[PDB]
């Protein structure tokens, strides 16, 4: 085992709770106020995160927003992915907060969760591993795509040794299966997939609030 999924593995955030109001009876917009201030929580500690990616606090701060700004809902979504992998037609988005499909239809997020639920039956069949669910989503953040790199050659080499540790430790615990970590690779897709499609639906309801993204990424970057 490698260093740096025993790392990653280390940075693993704490669980966050949801803790939705017992008061409020269950709608649409009781729905979206959960969801919206357990995604806030979950951001703090996502770019605390981060920065306990070898390499990441090197980079600039420009780059630092961008990645960040290119996969925050990817790495949301993965999260939400691999807490549901021993639960069935159901979204883990907390211990304290499950959605099965009428909650999903009350919220307005059939569609996506849905989606969302293709990526969890994936992983099933996978017997997915919390060591490479870590690895995945530090390769979610460093394969992003921005639009505006500062130093493409240092997010490349970023990239490269997340890559080279997921491809060592596939080579380490998985002889059974010489191509798990391109069958791994391949699910990416159908995580952008979701994350496009569930930022369009951020900004459709608009649910941005004031604040433009990058300048919140930029405060708590600092
Ligand atoms: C005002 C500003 C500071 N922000 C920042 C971020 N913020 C936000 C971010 C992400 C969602 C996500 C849902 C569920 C996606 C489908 O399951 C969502 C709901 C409606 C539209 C798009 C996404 C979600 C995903 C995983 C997860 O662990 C938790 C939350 C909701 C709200 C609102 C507040």
């Amino acid at each position: 085992y490698n260093k740096i999924v025993s790392h990653l593995l280390v940075a693993e955030p704490e669980k966050i709770y949801a803790m939705p109001d017992p008061t409020v009876p269950d709608s649409d917009i009781k729905a979206l106020t959960t969801l919206c201030d357990l995604a806030d929580r979950e951001l703090v500690v996502i770019i605390g995160w981060a920065k306990h990616i070898p390499g990441f606090s090197t980079l600039s701060l420009a780059d630092q927003m961008s990645l960040l700004q290119s996969a925050w809902m990817e790495i949301l979504i993965l999260g939400v992915v691999y807490r549901s992998l021993s639960f069935e037609d159901e979204l883990v988005y907390a211990d304290d907060y499950i959605m099965d499909e009428d909650q999903s239809k009350l919220a307005g997020l059939l569609d996506l969760n849905n989606a969302i639920l293709q990526l969890v039956k994936k992983y099933k069949s996978m017997k997915l591993e919390k060591e490479e669910f870590v690895t995945l989503k530090a390769i979610a953040l460093a394969n992003s795509d921005s639009m505006h790199i500062e130093d493409v050659e240092a997010v490349q080499k970023l990239q490269d040794v997340l890559h080279e540790a997921l491809q060592d430790y596939e080579a380490g615990q998985h002889m059974e299966d010489p191509r798990r970590a391109g069958k791994m690779l391949m699910t990416l897709p159908l995580l952008r997939q979701t994350s496009t499609k569930a930022v369009q639906h951020f900004y459709n309801i608009k649910l941005e609030g004031k604040v433009p993204m990058h300048k919140l990424f930029l405060e708590m970057l600092e």
